[PDB]
């Protein structure tokens, strides 16, 4: 019963929302752990890091149900059944970010008078272009053998 | 002041995207691992570290600008505030979000998915309690 079709269901949408929240929880808790680290709270830092592993398990399980239910990647709306498809999903999202999202964010940051945040968004646009090209070169290797 | 700007929203959306990218690439790496593509797995893992740096830098600008946590809309300036943000999100998840998802899954005919969401509700309740015990240790 693991392969029941989830397309068009509310449950499909709920898996995507769960994946988003679990992804953020891991990042948040590892960021908070660094504050605990600096201040000298190793037990708190360690708890944050261990709970973060929990949120990894939660996120990965949501992606298993997404993949098995015939759903697409929460970030890109691309299929992620095969390794080739996974890499194509990575390329699609990186391409969105370097062609559109980060340059757009930089332009708006400059307009609103946040040049330091704009510089950061421009760095990230260049970074996601580098990422897209490296994934493009790997895909070429996969599809060539 | 970043509060109420479009740049504040774009930092929040950047954080969301970057958080998902790290999770996605580490998940994809496991498939590369199984199939015998260590260079592809390694690349996914190294790029994933890039996306960690991106997400953390978004949180730096958020925290420095006095903006709230993307996940909870709670302040994250101090360690105590960070633990309070963790508690608020976990409490929403176990009291509302996961039980609600479970009910919808059951009602749509997906018992296995519902069981998963009920597991996660219990897990987030355990997380919340462990964070509440941390906050007691700090605030006291
Ligand atoms: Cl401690
Ligand atoms: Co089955
Ligand atoms: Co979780
Ligand atoms: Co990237
Ligand atoms: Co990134
Ligand atoms: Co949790």
């Amino acid at each position: 019963g693991h392969m029941k079709d989830l397309k068009g269901t509310k449950t499909a949408e709920n898996l995507k929302q769960g994946f988003i929240g679990e992804s953020m929880a891991n990042r948040r808790y590892l960021y908070f752990a660094k504050r605990a680290d600096e201040e000298g709270y190793p037990e708190i830092a360690g708890l944050l890091r261990s709970i973060a592993e929990g949120e990894t398990a939660h996120a990965f399980g949501h992606l298993d149900f997404i993949r098995q239910g015939g759903l697409t990647d929460p970030a890109t709306d691309k299929p992620i059944g095969t390794l080739e498809q996974m890499i194509e999903s990575a390329i699609a999202g990186e391409t969105y970010e370097w062609t559109q999202m980060y340059p757009g964010f930089a332009k708006v940051a400059r307009e609103e008078g946040f040049p330091e945040v704009a510089e950061w968004f421009e760095t990230l646009a260049r970074a996601e272009k580098s990422h897209a090209e490296k994934f493009q070169n790997v895909l070429k290797q996969l599809k060539g053998g």
